[PDB]
């Protein structure tokens, strides 16, 4: 079996992807919010505090005839951006872009913190790391991608995020037509539940290519690109105007700037960011000072590849029994 559907960004920044996605019989459509990073699907419900729903579409397992209760098990997560989100567990049935789970267990949050709340045009997650890290108790529980895998037609995901524009999540193929030159793979390690990888090096607009290794995770959850502090100061140090703002949380410039391109290495091969990618706007309304879009990880613990850094690309995820990860320029 294969599954394929369009990715779209919620606003103009590309500040996330919303996928739509089918739970229950009949179905109910929610857009979620695929996630490499983290491991649970879980929606906004009919058993979510009131108080906390803001616009999102529920889902309503007593109107889904085949949503069965998960007896006993509970979830709850925090994010790396310090938003947070509880419940109690179903199995339903899932498709996403015509590829069916039957017993995929959904996570129906009781409580969603403010962050959520406040975003009207994310109804969820569905995670998609490795399930090692989900956090349904006390039976952990399987991924979409970890419970389709067998089914696929080839074991592997792939992601094709738009800069400012939809983009592709398809499951069990790769498009051959999505994507130019050679698709570049690189080795992948598990431990910590993420798709992590070591990058090769960097380089800052027509500057030269600095051999260093980066290790770091393919996040399509996370918005922004996180890197060393040194590679950071390196890049921000080549536009005019630019400055680390304690403020404000990180580097910011003056939008009269014009950005250098960032590239990084997949072993032999090179993605190229263009500077466009990495402008998010002005830091508040009719402001002159813009927020950048390469951020230091410093304090996160991580460097994160976030989609600033996979929208540049065409994002292999595979999920053979060792997994790897495949970078194609597009």
């Amino acid at each position: 079996s294969t599954g394929s559907a369009t990715t779209t960004p919620i606003d103009s920044l590309d500040d996330a992807y919303i996928t739509p996605v089918q739970i229950g019989t009949p179905a109910q459509t929610l857009n979620l919010d695929f996630d490499t990073g983290s491991s649970d699907l879980w929606v906004f419900s009919s058993e979510t505090t009131a108080s906390e729903v803001d616009g999102q579409t529920i889902y309503t397992p007593s109107k889904s005839t085949t949503a069965k209760l998960l007896s006993g098990a509970t979830w709850s997560i925090s994010y790396g951006d310090g938003s947070s989100s509880s419940g109690d567990v179903y199995t339903d049935t899932v498709s996403v872009g015509g590829l069916t789970v039957t017993g995929q267990a959904v996570e129906s949050a009781k409580k969603v913190s403010s962050s959520f709340t406040e975003d009207s045009t994310i109804d969820g997650l569905l995670g998609l790391a490795f399930s090692t890290l989900n956090t349904v108790s006390p039976t952990q529980q399987k991924t979409f991608f970890d419970n389709a895998k067998a089914s696929l037609d080839s074991p592997v995901f792939t992601a094709d995020l738009g800069y400012h524009a939809p983009g592709t999540y398809n499951f069990g193929f790769i498009d051959t037509t999505a994507y130019t030159g050679s698709i570049t793979y690189t080795a992948v390690s598990t431990k910590q539940g993420f798709w992590e990888w070591t990058s090769t090096g960097y380089a800052v607009g027509s500057g030269t290519f600095k051999s260093t290794s980066i290790d770091g995770i393919a996040d399509t959850g996370t918005t922004l690109l996180y890197l060393p502090a040194t590679v950071v100061s390196a890049y921000w140090a080549q536009v005019s105007g630019a400055k680390s703002s304690s403020s404000v949380g990180g580097y910011v410039f003056p939008c009269s700037a014009t950005l250098p391109s960032f590239t990084f290495g997949v072993g032999s091969a090179r993605i190229v960011i263009p500077g466009d990618y990495i402008d998010f706007g002005p830091i508040s309304t009719g402001s002159s000072s813009c927020f950048g879009g390469i951020q230091s990880s410093a304090g996160i613990g991580i460097n994160i590849f976030g989609d600033v850094a996979l929208k540049a690309a065409f994002v292999v995820f595979n999920g053979a029994t060792t997994p790897t990860l495949g970078f194609a320029s597009k």
